């Protein structure tokens, strides 16, 4: 280990050297004539408190690869850097290992791949400043903290010789996502699956003051974190050798990790060890500046030497810094190359760090078997119950790259019928009394949104498969963690070398169009507003009209690849307008069904639609609930008024870039096919009625237009009272479209007052007796079998 | 303490009974006559797992309020409701008070009233399922689980005398928000702030399973909630002889200590003691149903007899279940009143725990002082630090009502000019070369988004003041609280004893247009978005053009009373167009500036602008770099073209009605005026292209309007080629003005040509040299004062 430990400092040196070079110098890398005014960047940009600390752990976990090489093989190691802000730290280890020049050929290990990571950094059209889907290896941005430790434990499923290390920042440890994932290794079965190995930089501050975790003492974290079912163990900057107490640190926790992956000795709760090591900020660089304590405090965050390009004192502390590191010593200035003891230090190329097969896709990325797709049967629709069996068949057809996440809520919204298949994780003891828990379960559920969020996209970054399901209300807690997925996937676009991914797939039910045990605190459409902003092609929604529809809605979800779906329907018992045969499938190739009521004539080619007899008024509706007020409200249209003719439109899918799917996106020139020119339009919609009017705005005269939906307007009462609150129910549709067609006054006046009347009657009665007028209760509704 | 004890036993049998009584009867609440099938509500809604915790705490707490005021003690003591479906319970606590009697007279503390309170719990038009701002003492919805101990840390910030006892469920304490929360001890100092003394519901399920808590011992809860700054204590019903014993001393120990710490001295770092209560779920309800074990599992969360109504083995099983209480040894049948018993056992009506003095807006909202406004200048134009400068004074002049929070960007975001005045809150060490620290700071700052809104909404609901500022991008972590917090508003609205409270303010700067040190990650303007789509008249956003501007939008920030607000702008140095007095005259007259450039005239008031003499285009901004852009663009084209008449205008707020203020909104018929019927119109946006359109939707005309937003392109590069990234610089302005007067191509082709190639060239000196051209670095602007 003597010769071993040496070699880690020169490791160590170098990647030092190599930081520095990136974020000040645009010439004289190898500082072989005095450093000038002229050798520094226009605008200083980056960060350095961090980077020493990358430059550690990296070092040492190369170094503990080598030695399972040696003997007892097949546990492999990955990095994952929470501190995004420290890139350049990472970028310099990449490429004094050959990783870096496997991706881009400017990158090889001499004099002319020194030159040019460092001038390009930061630069522009250069390398950002930043992790990106353009380094290899790299599956979390970092850029929004906190969403590293949820993410490790994601992509770590199914692979049981994958060893994780994430580095989280203290800083870090302060945001509420990372605080809940400590928890995370008590449903996660370590020995079928891999084992995640946490580090705690705890440098001590944040941009600009301490730390909650840097304020505490020994007795406190250990006490903290032995609580939440882990090991830690402590290393400090102030002992006497740094190097050999962090080597002895990492080795003894991955004999642990080998004693108990193999063995399987072991039937109960595992305590899996995590390292803290406690370090000054921003260590080897500057000391003092002016008097301000530079190093050991939070103003080593930034560029410490903001004006080394204009003060003569500031260009002489960036060339003593530098020269600290003899780099003279590791590099060969006239060759031009590394002397030979790096390529001891690695000699093992097919598994290096940088290169883990068990992370990278494009080695694990299979394609999903679907099963046959039969209807439903009986009177009444079941959408969430046909769901749920489809998706039990999937279970049995893929049983290694398919898995299904949710808060607690698989049974509220009638999704059990998965359960026939699997059962849910669980590593703690189990009830007589408790059914559906097991250790090898296949469904994970946890009460936190964002950890739900992480361990999916985890698992779906390393090439696998994934659905996750919650209220529709609660959706939004999770908006930035998708928007920041949405950032990974429009950049990996540029990327030659990336490849393919499944999509990200959202099942949204218990709307609050029915929400019956709750009141208005569980009604909030808003999450899909969310994903159609995205505007790289990426983001669609699917609003399905019954069970038929919602089969092939998922299974569509299924066989996209490189996006983001949501599927948003209800669970109780609704009428059934479409046959899944041949029918609601035919209406997937552009997501829109059109029914001229005044000749019974059902219409699916948009070219057969004549200008000589078009509709005087036109019906549409998009979501279930609604689209039940609008089929009643025409037939109480077609019994009174006969003279006007009604075409009724439903919409089942909407993208990024108008009406139906990204492969089949419906054009303007057939907007106006089926929308005439000039003639009202009646629309109801499930969510906001802004977040349709943002679409229809680039369509076809919008003035003409009238949109409904909810409007925040609500309380615990009958289904039929919160959609009169709203203005969206079957009385309300058939004023307005009288009141559109011709005056609306001429005889339609005696008219519009019994349909109010009617309207007062059944909200009445609901009142006094809390349950639906039979009226309502036993309509009959039209089919379109 | 004898006789006490049977009095809390009696008090929460009774509240038992109500409790029931609530939940299922619709007749017959006494029981006088045997129980039919005509006595069960048609519909059964509601849940019952949590309630007896809830009757247990607040019976202990009102025998400690009593004892408390025996002893000439200022405490006073109030309760926090964290598991919102547990209403019934607390209704029927506050029931057996005056407290319902105070606000509703129906509800006097009779057989009247036990009817009234019992019938129409969760009837269409009666009283909701849920806690809501029609039930008095109450702050916290709870609808979406957590943020419940960070709005009770928000509530005791200048109450040194108020005690407030929130009750948290296992399964909410799996949240990010909570896990967070339980370190904001190390922030607040007690003594002369006032103190937390949660209470752990450790039922042991959630709606379908066990909870992570519940799986752990007594030696890991001990160990965890010891590693942060607290002193637990466990009482759990399985071992205890004496249930009710335990958990009186153990909160009458409690309160002894905080008692102590409060009165004694603090020099050090403070543990605050907390109660863990492990009980059977749903106790003292049925036991088995069809074998299946409802008592002491997830089963009782929901109605445990479901067909009550139908089902003769069930109807028995409710009248024991209800018989077992004995309701009629402590209510009097003939005179319809309680008997004795409780007239001994509450305490004076001042001194109860419903109606806590520190809790009520009404009796602590006082008005806010602003001081003189100083529009300052000096050569170019620094909105963050002349908000700052303000912000100063108002700290001064309010030395008790005003407060500040932001997640460690005081700094960064140019606002440490507040530090003259107060310095941050902070109750661990402090070391000498550390500055702004302070045990007694009015400035709060945690990595913690979540925990920093719920500071701020609790110290706002006690009729308070305070104003929050973050990254734009970082900013939509919280969106879904700020949605709860408006379903608050607008229900508070319909309440005739609420009051009034201030506006909920947020100040947004440092956004994705000159994010230098990062790239692509710290851009995300969708915050706004949401912000807009409350739809209730709430919501507000004001866009600053400079510093004086700045300054005016945060005077009327600070004066709106009931609404929520963001302010955005940057915070480098910009270019100063508006005079001190020409700003404030805007904001009153729905903040919007009309310039015709061809007559070198300003428009303020919308009567009398010309029919004949109109403009060929119209050039609009909102935003201050995308203004910087059209100001620019203007004056190529006055250069060159010199034929074509262009109208300039620049918009300040947005509201969710329309375009200005809620007080002074644009309206259609001025909208004509400005913007010409029929004539071109484009408009460059600081946000998302679709946020806009929603809102241009109602508007006349949509279709001849060009809009142009962040479109989500970008990376680490100079600030022009950002702009012209996203297609939004003055070139590119340029370019699409002069296609729109005439894109027959014929004329001005050549001139489309020549401001291509100085794109180009800007592209290519910024590519080769990491600044921007001179040509652009030097422009010299127009200005209006
Ligand atoms: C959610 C979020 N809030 C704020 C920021 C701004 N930010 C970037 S780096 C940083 C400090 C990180 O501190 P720490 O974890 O101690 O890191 P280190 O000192 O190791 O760099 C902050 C607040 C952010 N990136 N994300
Ligand atoms: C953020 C969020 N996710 C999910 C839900 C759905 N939900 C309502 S109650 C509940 C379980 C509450 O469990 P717990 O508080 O531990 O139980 P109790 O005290 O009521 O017995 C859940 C998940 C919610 N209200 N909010």
């Amino acid at each position: 280990s003597g010769q071993n430990l040496e070699n880690i400092k020169k490791f160590i040196r170098a990647a030092n050297y190599l930081t520095v070079s990136q974020i000040f110098l645009q010439d004289n890398f190898l500082l072989e004539r005095p450093l000038t005014f002229e050798d520094i960047k226009p605008r200083l940009l980056g960060h350095w408190g961090s980077c020493p600390g990358v430059n550690w752990v990296y070092a040492h976990l190369l170094n503990i690869q080598k030695q399972l090489e040696f003997a007892k093989s097949g546990l492999k190691a990955a990095f994952m850097l929470g501190p995004g802000h420290a890139f350049p730290a990472l970028q310099a280890n990449l490429f004094m290992e050959e990783t870096l020049s496997k991706v881009d050929k400017k990158a090889t290990r001499n004099a002319q791949g020194i030159e040019y990571i460092s001038k390009n950094f930061s630069w522009p059209g250069g390398f950002p400043s930043s992790a990106s889907p353009f380094t290899p290896g790299v599956i979390l941005e970092g850029g929004e903290l906190g969403y590293s430790l949820s993410t490790a434990f994601g992509a770590i499923l199914d692979n049981p010789n994958l060893v994780m290390t994430t580095l989280i920042g203290d800083g870090e440890a302060e945001t509420g996502s990372i605080a809940a994932a400590w928890h995370l290794s008590k449903l996660i079965d370590p020995v079928k699956n891999g084992v995640v190995l946490p580090v705690l930089h705890l440098n001590g501050y944040k941009i600009s003051g301490p730390t909650i975790f840097g304020s505490m003492s020994d007795f406190e974290l250990i006490q903290f974190f032995h609580g939440a079912g882990w090991e830690p163990k402590i290393v400090d900057e102030y002992s006497a050798e740094d190097f050999d107490l962090e080597l002895s640190n990492a080795f003894s926790n991955a004999f642990r990790d080998i004693s108990r992956i193999k063995f399987g000795r072991n039937s109960k709760f595992i305590r899996l060890p995590m390292i803290i090591m406690r370090s000054k900020k921003g260590s080897s660089g500057v000391k003092e500046n002016n008097g301000q304590k530079i190093e050991g405090n939070s103003l080593a965050h930034q560029v410490p030497l903001l004006k080394a390009k204009t003060d003569k004192n500031e260009l002489e502390k960036l060339e003593n810094w530098m020269k600290s590191y003899k780099f003279d010593e590791l590099f060969d200035y006239e060759r031009g190359e590394f002397k030979w003891w790096i390529n001891d230090f690695l000699p093992e190329n097919s598994s290096r760090i940088g290169r883990n097969r068990f992370v990278d896709a494009n080695l694990n990325f299979k394609e999903l078997k679907l099963p046959e797709i039969t209807e439903g049967f009986g009177e009444k629709s079941l959408a969430m119950n046909a769901v749920g069996s489809l998706l039990e068949k999937v279970f049995e057809k893929n049983p290694d790259n398919f898995r299904f996440f949710s808060p607690d809520e698989t049974y509220s919204n009638k999704l059990d019928a998965i359960f026939e298949a699997t059962s849910r994780s669980w590593q703690r003891e189990i009830k007589p009394w408790e059914k559906d828990l097991a250790k090898n379960g296949r469904v994970t559920e946890i009460l936190s949104e964002n950890c739900l969020q992480g361990l999916l996209q985890g698992y779906i970054l390393t090439g696998r498969y994934g659905v996750l399901t919650s209220y529709e209300a609660f959706a939004p807690v999770i908006s930035s963690m998708m928007d920041q997925y949405a950032k990974f996937l429009a950049q990996s676009k540029e990327v030659k070398w990336r490849g393919d991914l499944a999509s990200l797939n959202y099942i949204l039910t218990s709307t609050g169009w029915r929400q019956d045990h709750n009141g208005f605190n569980h009604q909030n459409p808003s999450f899909i507003d969310e994903v159609l902003r995205r505007e790289n092609g990426i983001g669609q929604i699917f609003l399905p009209a019954d069970d038929n529809s919602a089969v092939a809605a998922i299974s569509k979800m299924l066989k996209t690849r490189n996006n983001i779906n949501v599927l948003v329907a209800g669970k109780t018992p609704e009428p059934r307008y479409f046959s899944l045969e041949s029918a609601q499938k035919q209406l997937e190739n552009g997501g829109i069904f059109v029914f001229d009521s005044w000749k019974n004539q059902k219409i699916t080619d948009w070219d057969s639609i004549s200008e000589d007899d078009e509709p005087d008024l036109i019906l549409a509706a998009s979501g279930d609930y609604v689209f039940k007020e609008t089929v009643a409200a025409l037939q109480v249209l077609l019994h009174d008024v006969a003279q006007v003719k009604i075409r009724l439109v439903y919409i089942q899918a909407l993208c990024g870039k108008g009406i139906g799917t990204f492969e089949n996106t419906l054009s303007k020139s057939d907007f106006v096919k089926i929308f005439t020119k000039d003639k009202p339009v009646i629309f109801a919609f499930h969510g906001y009625a802004k977040t349709l009017k943002s679409i229809l705005f680039d369509y076809e005269n919008p003035a003409r237009i009238q949109i409904n939906g909810y409007e925040e307007k609500g309380s615990t009462t009958t289904p039929f009272d919160m959609l009169a609150r709203n203005k969206v129910s079957r009385y309300d549709i058939t004023v307005r479209a009288l009141k559109s067609v011709s005056e609306g006054d001429k005889v339609f006046g005696s008219l519009v007052k019994e349909y109010r009347k009617r309207q007062d009657d059944a909200l009445r009665f609901a009142q006094e007796n809390s349950v639906d007028a039979p009226e309502i209760e036993n309509w009959d509704y039209l089919r379109f079998f």
